[PDB]
């Protein structure tokens, strides 16, 4: 829900802190290769038992799939506090 | 000289430099992930044609790895440069 988006070229932005649990980083990596993203700039840090994530990926094609899809797909794995 | 590993206690933190390829990122981590290491933090930046890494994981389990074998496994499907 507090999570925030943006696209200006062929690339997205993606920043969201959520609850850690065991393996939830690969999880959100994922879903967003699942949304058709290449990630190739990734900012982290853990904190209290929170993650916090910055994603900087482009489209692998078309700019098909990129509005709040990936909020939906984010949330079904990740809990943001 | 090559991209360095290193181990402390139950934490092994990964820092690579490799040619950057369409969803290497992604590979690169399931290939953490194959070796049995929960990777909590990700540092990641491109530049030229090349990709930087650090990770920070932790070992998913008792079934403890060895460096040797995340050198091997990494060159798998990255290409230190």
């Amino acid at each position: 829900d507090n999570l925030r988006i943006g696209s200006f070229g062929n690339e997205v932005v993606i920043e969201l802190r959520c609850a850690w649990r065991e393996g939830v980083l690969l999880e959100i990596m994922d879903v967003i290769s699942d949304l058709h993203l290449d990630s190739h700039s990734v900012q982290s840090s853990t904190g209290d038992g929170l993650l916090c994530l910055t994603v900087n990926c482009k489209h692998k094609g078309s700019k098909i799939a990129t509005p709040g899809m990936i909020k939906e797909a984010l949330q079904r794995v990740a809990w943001i506090c």
